[PDB]
């Protein structure tokens, strides 16, 4: 569970988008795991726009924010589970860290601000959902 609030905008994992996020729903990419969703009130979340490979992200399953080095996104190989196929997964960076599926959503962030949230893991890596591209979500 996880979500970002930026300005009139909501961003989670596509995959645990709820029932009122697609009432309202603003933008999404399968590829990607990321569905963005219209909020009444204003978001204080500041995102990052960087090259950052240095950061701290929140590991729910440990009640822990890590340090890591993380690659640049990329397109990955991502394994087939429940809620996607085996595809390669766009705008993807990993780090060597613990993840578990619960943990979706936990924010990576570096000293510029919010740099994404957890899409996938396993084999001791955890993934991250690069948001710093969307430069739209600071602006309208
Ligand atoms: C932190 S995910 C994780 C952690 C420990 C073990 C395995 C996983 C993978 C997983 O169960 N899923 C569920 C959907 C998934 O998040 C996904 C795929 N593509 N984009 N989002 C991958
Ligand atoms: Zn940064």
């Amino acid at each position: 569970s996880g979500a970002i609030y930026v300005g009139n905008y909501r961003v989670v994992n596509r995959h645990l988008a709820t029932h009122n996020d697609w009432a309202n729903l603003v933008w999404e990419d399968s590829s990607r795991d990321l569905l963005v969703s219209s909020t009444t009130a204003q978001g204080c979340d500041t995102i990052a726009r960087c090259d950052c490979q240095t950061g701290v992200y929140y590991c729910s399953s440990r009640r822990k924010h890590y340090p890591v080095s993380f690659s640049k996104p990329s397109l990955i190989f991502v394994e087939a589970s429940e809620y996607y196929p085996a595809r390669y997964q766009s705008h993807l960076m990993l780090a060597v860290g613990h993840s578990e599926p619960g943990d979706c959503g936990g924010i990576l962030r570096c000293q510029h601000g919010v740099v994404g949230i957890v899409s996938t893991g396993g084999n001791g890596l955890v993934g991250f959902a690069d948001v710093r591209d969307l430069l739209w979500l600071d602006e309208e």
